[PDB]
């Protein structure tokens, strides 16, 4: 109610991470079939994720990323001033999620192999008078619907566990610092960063347009009113992860 | 313990049924109660704009409402028919039909909305969260009151279409009567003269679903086993209403 909170991926792999985080949560929230439209969010999430698994090597990207995080925590092993029990517990969480990741099936394989899902995948993507089979499925017992949605979801558990952890640890590393965008513009650079997080006071009536090239990024604040650049000086907070 | 299916017999009714569905979808997502309803709300709004941009929906709906109005005229001055209720139905058709003919181009106000048209084409691409669409993300963090007010203004622009379609579908469904039928070896065929919608009731017990196809005034219903997608070839009892 005071500040708009934005996140911006700084590279294509992080843009996939954030997109998958969003779909996993959407399918999870939609999987109670509590309202008679929630199935629409559920299936569209599932099918958007499958499309992603075809076009990127997500499992190996995420394995390597979790190895990078582990290494940053292992540098604090046996350091007097760091809680060794907390640290070891986190390192154990990492190799459990990474191990699960490594022995996992091809992402979206069990989804692609499900007869019912494929049979509707193409047409779902183009209400159910043109999908009689989906309409029949929506008419099954709520226990049955929930069971099937849970089976489909269990197949993404290695991905979900790994991504959830990576993101949690990545967000941890960001410290919010005060910045000013004089006349609506800010630029800076970051070595090896994946995510920008912005906190912007709502009073300004602005949203950020962010772009980047190599390690540099540029934030332009646009008035919501007209979609045009805001010339006012914008005080905001920025965490770079 | 009955599976209820509706099939449009022509491309106009196809659109009618799509719009009915999108209208309810935007309406139920309108309260922004869950963090993900806004997805259903804006997808529906934009799917409607798409649908309009392709077909003479106002003209087809007006004529259909006029046809319904003709049908009631076998009820005026009939012994034991409540003329108060009848005159009210006739008036309601008239008001809804006047509103519809008087309406602005469908979807025009949505197209002319600065915020909507700024997110429309990015919105319509493969989609999952809002790091992509910061204007949308800003909008989602406006007070709930303001979001609902914006949502209700956008929906109100569709109100003449919604009233007309809701009324025509209500009256078309009420005049269809379910008659027991039989698809011996999983196949049924008949012919619908002037019909728009097939309404089927299939016992849950068969684990079948209907494939329906059409030619001129004829339609065919072939049942498929949901478990293996294969053609069912046994006697299927069901109720059929042609509307």
């Amino acid at each position: 109610a005071t500040t708009h909170k934005f996140e911006h991926p700084l590279n294509e792999k992080t843009r996939i991470y954030l997109r998958v985080e969003s779909l996993l949560r959407q399918a999870h929230l939609a999987s109670g079939f509590a309202d008679n439209h929630q199935y629409q969010l559920f299936f569209r999430a599932l099918f958007d994720m499958v499309e992603i698994f075809e076009q990127i090597q997500l499992k190996s990207e995420l394995a390597k990323d979790l190895e990078k995080q582990r290494l940053s925590y292992r540098h604090w092993l046996n350091v007097e001033g760091v809680d060794q029990e907390a640290l070891n517990s986190l390192l154990n969480e990492i190799d459990v999620v990474h191990s699960q990741l490594m022995g996992a099936e091809r992402f979206g394989q069990a989804l692609k192999e499900d007869r019912f899902l494929s049979s509707i995948r193409q047409r779902f993507n183009l209400c159910c008078f043109d999908l009689p089979a989906l309409h029949y499925w929506l008419h099954l017992p709520i226990e049955r619907k929930k069971h099937d949605a849970n089976q489909w979801q269990k197949s993404l558990k290695p991905l979900s566990d790994a991504l959830t952890l990576w993101l949690k640890l990545a967000r941890e590393t960001g410290h919010f610092k005060a910045q000013i965008a004089r006349a609506g513009f800010f630029q800076s650079d970051a070595d090896e960063a994946n995510i920008l997080r912005l906190h912007i006071p709502m009073k300004y009536g602005v949203y950020p347009m962010i772009s980047g090239h190599k390690n540099r990024f540029a934030i332009k604040f646009m008035a919501f009113e007209n979609g045009q650049a805001c010339s006012q000086d914008v005080e905001f907070e920025l965490a770079v992860c």
